[PDB]
């Protein structure tokens, strides 16, 4: 079927929307900078309740206007807030191998970066996955940092809601 926002409403195809989480103790989805990174390149789930998060622009490249569970899909950060150093990085989602914390996802430039689309499954929740050319998208917690990364993980997945903006 179709996914709904938060209104009962239909995704639109290349539309934006707040990613928010089942659990009212969490925020929406958004990107931080971890490890040794300047630029904010994890995507990351906010720890603020009140936090809506960045617009992500959600899109599929079949012709359709509306979509759906299991339609290829590209996550894109719609602008937000970095240092002048940042600047032009590209804001789509993107799925990292070889890494301590599993599979993870970032955005920037990244060339260990996995080819595949995500997809969208209902769980109005539903959850991300990933699909190379499919792993359930869940939270990874870096308890020193209490930041909320987004890896693949067989684990938990990671239950959203959609807020149209």
């Amino acid at each position: 079927d179709f996914v709904l926002d938060n209104e009962g409403n239909p995704l639109e195809n290349g539309g934006t929307y707040y990613i928010l989480s089942d659990i009212t103790a969490f925020g929406g989805i958004r990107a931080a900078p971890t490890g040794n990174e300047r630029c904010p390149l994890t995507v990351v789930q906010s720890r603020n309740e009140l936090d809506k998060g960045i617009g992500t622009i959600i899109s599929s490249p079949y012709r359709i206007r509306f979509i759906a569970e299991g339609h290829p899909l590209s996550l894109k950060f719609d602008s937000f807030a970095v240092i002048m150093l940042c600047v032009g990085i590209p804001t789509e989602w993107s799925v990292v191998e070889d890494l301590p914390e599993g599979p993870a996802v970032k955005i920037g430039e990244n060339k260990d970066a996995m080819d595949g689309w995500f997809r969208l499954e209902r769980v109005n929740n539903y959850k991300l996955v990933f699909c190379p050319q499919c792993g359930d998208i869940g939270i990874s917690i870096d308890h020193d940092d209490g930041t909320r990364r987004l890896v693949v993980s067989k684990n938990k997945p990671l239950v959203v809601q959609f807020q149209k903006l």
